[PDB]
């Protein structure tokens, strides 16, 4: 069943990919260059607030109760990979 | 009429546009948390690409042919916000 977070990234996402379904189409339409780079970098940005939204999700969820047993080092080590990778 | 770049660019969009279905549906399968910012990153990573094919395609194209008139500053100094806004 679904968090707080994780509904909001989702649809944070969903309207991403209609963003994303414009920039398709007008560079479909052989729009100006400038304007199509524009609109690619709001999606990136859109993209990096849900990200975090993600991660704060993941903190308090599945990397806190990482509180019993092999928890620790494996979630951090692999928690890694997702901040660059 | 459409670019070797535009083209390119265009592609890679649709690419990512399909990469981003992918997300949305795991997110609704209440999937885990590291493997969706991961995804995440995979689409921001190919977004800059594309970003950087449309960049490289506007300097010798609409960029350089402000080589006559009023060119030079109006096109530089909106090409900054592209970068960065
Ligand atoms: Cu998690
Ligand atoms: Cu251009």
């Amino acid at each position: 069943e679904l968090t707080a977070k994780k509904r909001a990234a989702l649809n944070r996402l969903k309207t991403v990919r209609g963003h994303l379904d414009g920039i398709v189409r007008m560079l479909e339409s052989d729009a100006y260059c400038v304007d199509v780079m524009k609109q690619i970098s709001a999606v990136q940005s859109s993209l990096e607030r849900a990200n975090r939204v993600m991660l704060h999700n993941h903190l308090e969820t599945c990397f806190s109760t990482a509180v019993l047993d092999g928890h620790g080092q494996a979630a951090i080590e692999e928690l890694i990979d997702a901040v660059k990778f």
